[PDB]
């Protein structure tokens, strides 16, 4: 009863049977070669592993809910509603009373989906914990009113079946992308009902296992879209207020917490609030981390504040936080992003202070030329500088002092290649 | 009672600032340097009266105009009818030209007189013959490539203001290319009545009687010239013609500087191998310092200048840049070369922080909490592709970019440019 990875099995499926349901299913997975699973048996020997393809082939699906809340989501309920297809064993919409037309439009146009009401008193948990209350199927999956899936393709009873059938103690993330394009894959939406678990927290809110420990979130290959965060349609900062008030309600239940410090100074930076109640608020955070098993956001608060100590200049400083971070997640990019950010800034002030001085030691200062009396050659090396720094109106600016038609070429032939191209 | 003739511009432009006087000094260039004899005091605006009236009063000296000519019919009337009717006399020689040149002189032109004279490869040779050959006081030199801009009759006024003022000088108009490119020392109108001769066969130029090099004064007087135009002329053939007569001077006067500079210059039109260029301009350099002759050292010494900056010689750079600097301290050229060097070490810099950077992070199971396509360390790729001008390079990852925010910066630039045309 050896154990492998899923990343292992995929292997041996991709010679074996790279048409099996489970090499299909399996590829669902992201990060394959993180996880593990236990064998029944040699499955380089042909016969045993026809066997688990063959046995994984007539196992069933389990049976998974799809629960929405709701509150006022005329707007979106129905590209919501639309999106989910067939898939699901259920669908379960708790509402919190909305006075628009959500309810209307589910009972008209979805009279499968069922509608339960509970009054808002927030604390998305106690709502979500709700939804788990009243499902009847083996899974849940959480979607929102203001997202909708693409490709449906029914993956989700898929990523159940696997999971299941590979006994993998997890939660599930779709992808979720932003109105911008951004994706996040720690959403933490999808799980089984029968282990206990229950959502912590009255916003940003997370799944925690009946022993209070946290559970390992696995990101699958299922696109979920969101413009909660579009400003062209919805209220920002209404939204940022909600989200403060729910936080600073955690904080004064849960200090010594980190997690609701970070997201406090997360929410007041949306706000352009003072950055050094921000910076304060961030260093606290991560100082409440090391009292702390719970480690998610850690890196996100550290990151935050490098944002802003970057800003004002305090290399130093922004260099010890960098260290920290590479010390805790050595494979994280972030870390010679900032490097390398640092080393541009850098640059790029040499390349500022070199163009001041030239123009300034040959502006015209009774000096003269024996390359050209028109100093043409120096515009045009300032011009080259102007363009190195992003300064392109500097740029735009002494060429037009330009007299020459070999000086101006060097800049034309640029600005052409980026109107066409 | 002696002072310059920036002091005397000084006095009049109080006084009298609608003057002949005043008018004609402002054709000088560099008014600062060069000396006068004042005759007494001209704080008295009596006295100042009096040079004024006596200048309105006086003669313009006379002035034959002296032309060159071998097979110019493509450019001979423009030539002339550029001259207009200020000169008292002008005089072609001819090479026996084959071409229309004479008949349209003598068709378009009955007043300008035309003598032939053999070609015997020695430019000094047919010039001092048109010395001899002249009726004025002073003579001009144009060759039929070129065309005054706008005579104005400045000619006689520059030679009625140095003659009146008793200065001692060669006068060179500007002489613009048709690159657009102003050379200002080229020695083209003095008096004949002092023994002055030209000397060499090729790149001439007129010495004292007694062998001393005259200084030379640069008017505002604008003159073309498209003889270095490749549409128009065959340069290879020209740059032959001038290698052979600077070798003859290099025979004639060995450790003569001025043949070796003119020999590597034109060698280097010629793409020959750098590296008998170098030696034959530390030569010359080293020649220059055994002789008062300083003509065209600061042009060998920025020749080589070039020729090392593009073999990345930066040690043996510095040392011609330091001599240039020592021997010219107000030339504009050794800050223009010293901050080249910098922009390109600069540039390599910024190249090998791009390299690094897209090597160790894109592509390879480092992870971000930023964004987990990489498009924000994307985004700094394609700042630095743009720093140092490899737009395609910018294009390209542009491309890859799936956030709108990740996207904004480099639109903004492109859109901005965009406006501007
Ligand atoms: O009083 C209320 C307010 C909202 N709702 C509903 O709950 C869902 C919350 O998502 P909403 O879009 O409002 O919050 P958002 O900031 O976008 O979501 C994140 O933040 C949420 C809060 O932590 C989180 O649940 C979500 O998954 C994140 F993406 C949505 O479908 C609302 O209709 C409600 O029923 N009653
Ligand atoms: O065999 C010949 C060849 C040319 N000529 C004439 O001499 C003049 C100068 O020649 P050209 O303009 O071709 O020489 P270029 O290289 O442009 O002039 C420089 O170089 C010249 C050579 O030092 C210098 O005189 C000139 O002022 C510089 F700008 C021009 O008017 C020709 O018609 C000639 O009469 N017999
Ligand atoms: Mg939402
Ligand atoms: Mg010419």
């Amino acid at each position: 009863a050896s154990m492998e990875t899923l990343n292992d099995l995929v292997t041996r499926l991709e010679h074996s049977h790279p048409n099996s349901s489970l090499l299909k299913d399996l590829s669902l997975i992201q990060g394959n070669e993180q996880y593990n699973y236990i064998k029944w048996g040699d499955l380089s020997n042909s016969q045993n592993l026809n066997e688990l393809v063959f046995q994984y082939e007539k196992a069933p699906y389990p049976s998974i809910t799809c629960g929405i809340l709701t509150y006022n989501e005329e707007r979106c309920i129905k590209r919501c509603l639309d999106s989910l297809g067939s898939q699901f064993d259920e669908i379960l919409v708790l509402d919190s009373h909305s006075t628009d037309n959500t309810t209307k439009i589910i009972n008209r146009d979805f009279p499968m989906v069922k509608v339960i009401y509970e009054p808002w008193i927030d604390d998305f948990s106690f709502h979500r914990n709700k939804l788990i209350s009243l499902t009847s199927s083996e899974w849940i999956y959480y979607i929102d009113a203001d997202n909708y899936c693409v490709d449906s393709t029914n993956k989700f009873k898929r990523v159940a079946k696997l999971i299941q059938f590979l006994s993998i103690d997890c939660i599930i993330s779709p992808m979720i992308k932003e109105h911008i394009g951004h994706v996040y894959t720690d959403n933490r939406k999808m799980f089984s009902v029968k282990k206990g678990i229950q959502f912590k927290g009255k916003v940003h809110e997370e799944p925690i296992n009946a022993d209070g420990s946290i559970p390992q979130n696995i990101t699958v290959d299922i696109m979920i879209c969101h413009d909660g965060y579009d400003p062209e349609v919805i209220n920002l900062s209404e939204k940022n207020d909600r989200n403060i008030k729910l936080t600073r309600q955690m904080m004064e239940e849960e200090p010594s917490n980190p997690k609701w410090l970070y997201f406090y100074a997360r929410e007041l930076h949306y706000a352009s609030e003072d950055t050094h109640i921000i910076e304060t608020l961030l260093i606290k955070a991560i100082d409440l981390y090391k009292q702390s098993t719970y480690k998610r956001y850690q890196p996100e608060a550290i990151l935050l504040l490098c944002s802003i100590l970057f800003q004002k200049r305090q290399i130093r400083k922004l260099n010890e936080y960098l260290d920290l971070l590479e010390e805790l997640q050595p494979l994280c990019s972030d870390v010679n992003y900032y490097r390398s950010l640092i080393l541009f800034y850098d640059i790029r002030l040499k390349t500022g202070k070199l163009l001041d001085t030239l123009k300034s030691s040959e502006l015209e200062n009774n000096k003269y030329s024996f390359i050209d009396s028109s100093k043409d050659h120096i515009k045009a090396l300032l011009i080259e500088l102007y363009c190195s720094i992003d300064d392109w109106e500097g740029a735009f600016t002494l060429f037009d002092e330009l007299q020459s038609t070999e000086a101006r070429n060097k800049f034309l032939r640029r600005v052409k290649t980026i109107n066409t191209h």
